[PDB]
């Protein structure tokens, strides 16, 4: 995995200054906090896949708990029908055998 | 940016499957819902470093509203001051020049 990279580095002193600046936005402290110490900065390079999925999606008529649900009839009644196109943004890390949802969001059709 | 690919791909397919798993399972319904159409799917290499660092952080005696911030002295006071030692994880993607604080915490030193 990760291997050590000097603070001195443009990259590892960005991202330092960015992590102590959301770490100060997310506290509900008045006082301004900074590093007093680094104990370790490591770096890796990673690539990965991003699948954006534009899809309309159905209600059926199968509940969660129950057999055989990937061809089981959608919902054709006034009140209990219902269709949205979503937008997923999957993140795949392959040597990994990783999908992470990034993204999701629907709006009724 | 991201490029058309086919759903009979094995990775999109996987994708799909995985973002409708994930739809599901936030859902508050007590039906299964599926694919009616998938409108488009489309698919993106991306590459990014991760920055993992441990930095021991410390209560300075600035406000967050004053100038000077990053030099500004620690409180010494019995009650006032507060370390902690904290990891962050940092994915930057260089070319866009964005990062993002992936995963933080901390625990009191």
């Amino acid at each position: 995995g990760p291997m050590d990279a000097s603070v001195e580095e443009e990259g590892v002193r960005r991202a330092l200054d960015f992590a102590v600046g959301e770490y100060n936005k997310a506290s509900n402290d008045m006082y301004h906090s900074r590093a007093l110490q680094v104990v370790r900065a490591r770096k890796q390079i990673v690539a990965g896949v991003n699948y954006f999925l534009d899809v309309e999606v159905g209600r059926t008529t199968c509940t969660k708990t129950q057999p055989n649900l990937d061809n089981c009839p959608f919902h054709d009644q006034p009140h209990l029908k219902r269709k949205a196109f979503c937008s997923f943004q999957i993140y795949a890390v392959p040597w990994q055998g990783t999908m992470t949802l990034s993204k999701s969001t629907c709006q009724d059709a």
